[PDB]
Parts: structure tokens; sequence; C-alpha cells
């Protein structure tokens, strides 16, 4: 129901906000 | 409900797309 | 309605593993 779907939408956010950490790592690490 | 949800799609699309356009960026400036 | 919502659900979570695919081989190929 809409509760689930909320659900996989925090996921997804969790999933987005690390692609965008990697991202970071990869331009400025070092 | 379903209105909210939808409009949190249209925003985790968004960060979808400018996150594949960093992605390029990377690979391909210069 | 709620099936429209997990059918775009999908379709975000596989934009999102292909990233994680792009993103593995921007920093290992080679
Ligand atoms: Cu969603």
């Amino acid at each position: 129901g809409i509760a689930a779907i909320k659900q996989e939408h925090a996921a997804i956010k969790q999933e987005i906000a690390a692609i965008k950490q990697e991202i970071a790592a990869i331009k400025w690490e070092g």
C-alpha cells in the first residue's frame, strides 16, 4: 500500500545519497 | 497520498538525471 | 494508482543499478 511505497522511496533516496558520495570521492579523493 | 508519492518520484527522477550528467562529465570533460 | 507507482519504482531501481555499474567501471576498468 502507500506505506510500502514510502518505504521504498526512502531506500531509493539512500541509494542516491550514497551514489552522490561515491561520485564526490571519484572527483576529489587525494 | 498518491499525489505526494508522484511528487517524490519526479524529484528522485531529477536526482538521477543530474547524476547521469555528472557521470558523463567525469568520463568526457576535456 | 498504486500499480503505476510500483512500475515507476522498478524503473528507478533499474536506473540506479546501471548507474552503480558505470561508477564501478569508472573506478576499475583497465
Ligand atoms: Cu517511488
